[PDB]
């Protein structure tokens, strides 16, 4: 089998991407944030505290003939930005872009934190990290990918995120028309449950490439590119007026600037992030201070190749017995 689904930015800044997912019988279509940095498929639901739902589409398990309560199972997750959600668990049929999994754990939110409530465009998350991170208790559950993979033509999925435009998640095949040149594969560590890999270095704009190992995760569920403070300082030093603002919470730069590109290494290959990808617009409406798309990971504990980096590439998440990541230009 295979699946193919379009993923769409939720706003003009590509703050996140939503992908339609069919849940239940008859189908209930929810727009989920495919997140290669977490491993829970959870949804706004008929069980979500009413005051915490504001415009989201909800899953109603009582209306699905294939929904079964997973007796005794609960879940609770906290994310890197301090947001969170928790609830109970059903199994049900879940389909993504024509690819169907039966008995998928669908984690029904009873509570969500304010940032989820405040985002009317995201109906839940679909985790695509390794199932060892899944938070369901007392019986940990598998991701959609983990459940689908035996059935897939090839045990892979690919992320092809657009810049200010729709893109594609494919399951089970590599679309050789979707990238240029060749795909460079690189080793993955699953020890932390992430698609963790080691970049071979970076360049700023037309600058010389710095060979240096940067260990980080490929995370479609994180908006920005978070890298060591040395790297991030070298980038923003090339932007007149750029500075790190403690009050804003990161690097800001004059909205009048033209940003340099940022290159990262994948083995001997190079992925170039155009400067425009690094502009996340005014810090507040009407401000001429703009928020940077490359930020320090110093306060995080891990480097994160988020959407800013991934959207510059065609990315293969290879879930073979020894997982690897592939990157191609596009
Ligand atoms: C919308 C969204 C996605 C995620 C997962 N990194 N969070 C914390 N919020």
């Amino acid at each position: 089998s295979t699946g193919s689904a379009t993923t769409t930015p939720i706003d003009s800044l590509d703050d996140a991407y939503i992908t339609p997912v069919q849940i239940g019988t008859p189908a209930q279509t929810l727009n989920l944030d495919f997140d290669t940095g977490s491993s829970d498929l959870w949804v706004f639901s008929s069980e979500t505290t009413a005051s915490e739902v504001d415009g989201q589409t909800i899953y109603t398990p009582s209306k699905s003939t294939t929904a079964k309560l997973l007796s005794g199972a609960t879940w609770s997750i906290s994310y890197g930005d301090g947001s969170s959600s928790s609830g109970d668990v059903y199994t049900d049929t879940v389909s993504v872009g024509g690819l169907t999994v039966t008995g998928q754990a669908v984690e029904s939110a009873k509570k969500v934190s304010s940032s989820f409530t405040e985002d009317s465009t995201i109906d839940g998350l679909l985790g695509l990290a390794f199932s060892t991170l899944n938070t369901v208790s007392p019986t940990q559950q598998k991701t959609f990918f983990d459940n689908a993979k035996a059935s897939l033509d090839s045990p892979v999925f690919t992320a092809d995120l657009g810049y200010h435009a729709p893109g594609t998640y494919n399951f089970g095949f590599i679309d050789t028309t979707a990238y240029t040149g060749s795909i460079t594969y690189t080793a993955v560590s699953t020890k932390q449950g992430f698609w963790e890999w080691t970049s071979t270095g970076y360049a700023v704009g037309s600058g010389t490439f710095k060979s240096t190992s940067i260990d980080g995760i490929a995370d479609t569920g994180t908006t920005l590119l978070y890298l060591p403070a040395t790297v991030v300082s070298a980038y923003w030093a090339q932007v007149s007026g750029a500075k790190s603002s403690s009050s804003v919470g990161g690097y800001v730069f004059p909205c009048s600037a033209t940003l340099p590109s940022f290159t990262f290494g994948v083995g001997s290959a190079r992925i170039v992030i155009p400067g425009d990808y690094i502009d996340f617009g005014p810090i507040s409406t009407g401000s001429s201070s703009c928020f940077g798309g490359i930020q320090s990971s110093a306060g995080i504990g891990i480097n994160i190749f988020g959407d800013v980096a991934l959207k510059a590439a065609f990315v293969v998440f290879n879930g073979a017995t020894t997982p690897t990541l592939g990157f191609a230009s596009k």
